[PDB]
């Protein structure tokens, strides 16, 4: 029992991470069998960052004006293009250490475990949802980009993020692997805002019945309610709709406890119009949503 | 920017696990060198582990009694030993994986990275800290019993915890890797309690010193105390005494943000006799108690 923020192992992706160093610019890379994946803001000056022409800059460029390190070990770049903001860099060695690899995009509300790199040397490990507002709430320092989100499911790893800048509000902004933003950003040094977030509904309903399972019972109540009367209470309080396939999903929670989903809805309304009265749910004074059905039935299965 | 819950990267130590079996009783072992290390009470069966005696189950013991797994390679144990609550068992090849490490043992209020396993197979990593009472509020289903707690230091793992049981509450004990509980429990399968539990006073400090590095200073105020009588509003909301030895830890993090100790110790006090009012800092509704002064220098720097 209990119930911890988690990420995945994160072995098989830290035998990917190497070093990219373009002129005075170095940042992370991701190396699976002889291509590099980088950022492409890794070719721009600190002038060139402002209002960038990326296939310019590109086309000024030559594969020994890239220095890749795989530790101490320099690689040979023989071939570079450019992949929407992702730089490829194609490489005389195949990785040894290449795991089964997925490149997918994920949805708003899906969670991945990031692997938080400098110079090419992983230092720490990390849960994330991407937010409604396409933004993360991530934990990065200079050095960071190119540090990659991640899924594993049976030895093969989904790659599903590319950590590319951070705002000005302190959230975070990248790509999936072919290099397409989350949200509406752009690689270029100004100052862009991310649209209102809110509140994931589905998974703060899965982490209720994650307490449920964990012993956690105060917050329930005899009441029901239908899918319709919630969502109105959803709108006053900024939470998502919930929609019928997301009662589905939680399907399996609601048969391992014996609570339908629409009983749960009632609770959950009732924390909203009264909240806590100082009290915790899994450790936690708030109702946390970046906890999908998914990890919640893998920490409690 | 951004404050996550971290854990060390668990690469090197997911080269270690092993899956080590006894009779029909399976858990995780840790494959250093030529020696793998488990919980001792793998040697015995359901009704052993009432009222066991160790020594006598050990001496009815042969090498050929262990299997052990390092994947699909069945590895050959060629001596066993017993060193307190570990067992030590001996193989014919070396862990070419081996790492750079050591043995440490934690104090109260120190953290660690958890690699949860299963079948020797990783499954999960997270962070935990050793609470004042010697427990963990781990996240651990039936067969993690051998799943480890590492930190990292230069390439260095300093193995810190090993997980031997889930006591009635749900919280978890384990040894350290020379096999001494951490606190007062015994590997035997009886209804043991902990003592009774407070919060880590130097930690929820550290922690508030990360909110106003990350910009949350709502909570900040222009009023200072001294040592004396902030200790005497801990013992009243079970918080640790605070030392000054701990006021010099938090040095470094005092500097940083121009905010002496007993300056943060007021605003702490005023936290403690009014609540929140309804908000949050870094993204919590509580006092957060389990991310020490390292911890707090490491992701701030
Ligand atoms: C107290 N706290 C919570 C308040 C918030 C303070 N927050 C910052 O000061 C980060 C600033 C915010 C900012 C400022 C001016 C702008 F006009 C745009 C953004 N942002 C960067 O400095 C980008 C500029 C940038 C570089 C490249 C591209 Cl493509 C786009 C942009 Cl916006 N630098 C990176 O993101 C680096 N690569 C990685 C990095 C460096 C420093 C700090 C964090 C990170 C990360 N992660
Ligand atoms: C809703 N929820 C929050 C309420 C709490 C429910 N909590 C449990 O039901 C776990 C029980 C609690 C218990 C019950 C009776 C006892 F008398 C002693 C302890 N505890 C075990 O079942 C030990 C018995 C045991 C085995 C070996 C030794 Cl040396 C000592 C002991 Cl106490 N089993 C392990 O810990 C396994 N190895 C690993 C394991 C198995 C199942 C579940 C979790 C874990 C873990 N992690």
């Amino acid at each position: 029992s209990g119930f911890r923020k988690m990420a995945f192992p994160s072995g098989k992706v830290e035998g990917c991470m190497v070093q990219v160093t373009c002129g005075t610019t170095t940042l992370n890379g991701l190396w699976l069998d002889d291509v590099v994946y980088c950022p492409r803001h890794v070719i721009c000056t600190s002038e060139d960052m402002l209002n960038p022409n990326y296939e310019d800059l590109l086309i000024r460029k030559s594969n020994h004006n890239f220095l890749v390190q795989a530790g101490n070990v320099q690689l040979r770049v023989i071939g570079h293009s450019m992949q929407n903001c992702v730089l490829k860099l194609k490489v005389d060695t195949a990785n040894p250490k290449t795991p089964k690899y997925k490149f997918v995009r994920i949805q708003p509300g899906q969670t991945f475990s990031v692997l938080a790199c400098y110079n090419g040397s992983p230092s720490g490990v990390y849960q994330c949802a991407m937010r409604p507002n396409f933004t993360i709430k991530g934990s990065f320092l200079n050095g960071s980009c190119g540090s990659v989100g991640f899924n594993i499911d049976y030895d093969c790893v989904s790659f599903c993020y590319m950590h590319h800048m951070e705002l000005p509000t302190g959230v975070h902004a990248g790509t999936d692997l072919e290099g397409n933003f989350y949200g509406p950003f752009v690689d270029r040094q100004t100052a862009q805002a991310a649209g209102t977030d809110t509140t994931i509904t589905v998974n703060v309903l899965a982490w209720l019945y994650a307490a449920v399972i964990n012993g956690d019972r105060w917050f329930l109540n005899r009441f029901t309610t239908t899918l319709n009367d919630f969502n109105l209470v959803a709108m006053k309080y900024n939470y998502e709709p919930l929609t019928q396939d997301h009662v589905d999903i939680l399907g399996p929670l609601s048969a391992q406890t014996g609570i339908a989903v629409l009983d749960m809805c009632a609770s959950l309304k009732e924390l909203l119009q009264n909240g806590m009265n100082g009290r915790t749910i899994l450790g936690s004074a708030l109702l946390e949503d970046e906890f999908t059905p998914f990890d919640v039935v893998r920490q409690c299965s």
